[PDB]
């Protein structure tokens, strides 16, 4: 990913989104995209966005359902022209297999989402994440979320999915995350709040990328 | 709930949702709507529902983000005209808040999701579904969702919430699940395939409220 930062668009409003988007564009080739956008704006706002900056599109989507509604999910967000879909582990291995089957119909690729980068995750997430993380490498999932916000988690979820496995982590900011510390572990942050809610994206996304550069 | 059955309207086509609901309407008067039709369809599908039919809406959004994400998610759902929203508890208290913090600004209701039907729900939900339903109770919840798969648990989880909060219960028919058995413990139950895949719908829905109605 252009210099290992993803850009959590979750603006509720198009022209604002859009505008946002088009700042920090020079610094990004990814985008993530969830529900907070998709549910304003409509899927039509995935396209969009692809033609419009020529970005990769991450749909984070959460997705959590039974298996025959995951794969519904899927083959809906990929109709809509995402590249990724961003999946939990916590409903277990049949449901992650739904998407993964999905994915490799249409091309496209599943992120796992195995620690959550909030305090709540600690009620019960953070108990299940190291075996989410090998169910997954036993589904032969091949990219991976976890939480800046942890980075002792970070380094012990790497240590299961191995160094060749892509993982991106979001947390970082707004949350509490440090992009270096973050770095040591994922292959690429994620950062939503402390972009686009600030006076000049541009100036915060490249202050990121400086911070960033130096590792 | 009329006849204490919900329809799950999981069609992707609008025309073919309409078509159905408008069908089976004279026996329900609670429609479930997932993604799997607002990502076909939009948001304002919600709208047009309630509009045309008269029911209440209840989104079924397995919501399962961060705070702030979740927050976000409630507000679109309900501008967007939803009853209620189906929320998960795996993520911990402070998500599930945020969700109870919009419903009560906006005079709506939540529904904690505890365990989940599908045979995956084994791998992690099931060992915190009662800790999720306990810290519901703790929370003020007072709408829960669980199995019908799984009458045992859905007696525990009756016993943990008590007897004046309202359950609701998927995985009737398709999943196996009986729609007799499940209501000696959940007040309505869920079913999506078993009506809307039937070459009569309504036969479908009518079969099922007559095997209620003696109960
Ligand atoms: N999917 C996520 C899983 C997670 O564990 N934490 C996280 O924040 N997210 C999402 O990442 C983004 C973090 O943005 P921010 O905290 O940088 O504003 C938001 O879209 C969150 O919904
Ligand atoms: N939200 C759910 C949680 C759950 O535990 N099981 C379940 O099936 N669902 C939903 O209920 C409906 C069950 O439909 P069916 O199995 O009767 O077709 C679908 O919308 C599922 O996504």
């Amino acid at each position: 990913v252009m210099n290992r930062l993803i850009l959590a668009m979750d603006l509720m409003n198009r022209d604002d989104a859009l505008r946002v988007t088009g700042e920090v564009r020079e610094y990004i080739d990814t985008v993530k995209i969830g529900y907070p956008l998709v549910l304003s704006e409509g899927m039509d706002i995935i396209a969009e966005f692809r033609k419009r900056f020529g970005c990769r599109i991450i749909a984070d989507f959460a997705v959590a359902d039974i298996p025959e509604t995951n794969e519904k999910i899927c083959r809906a967000t990929f109709k809509a022209g995402a590249d990724a879909i961003i999946v939990h582990g916590f409903p277990g291995a049949d449901s992650v297999r739904a998407c993964l089957n999905v994915a490799e119909e249409m091309g496209r690729e599943v992120f796992l989402l195995t620690e959550m980068s909030h305090p709540g995750a600690e009620m019960f997430i953070q108990g299940a994440a190291d075996e989410i993380a090998r169910m997954g490498v036993d589904l032969g999932v091949k990219n991976y979320v976890g939480p800046s916000t942890r980075p002792e988690r970070l380094s012990r979820l790497r240590e299961i999915i191995g160094q060749d496995s892509f993982l991106i982590s979001p947390g970082v900011g707004a949350q509490g995350g440090d992009p270096g510390e973050t770095l040591r572990f994922a292959d690429a942050i994620i950062v939503g709040r402390s972009i686009y809610l600030a006076d000049n994206p541009a100036a915060a996304a490249a202050g990121i990328i400086e911070s960033i550069k130096d590792l």
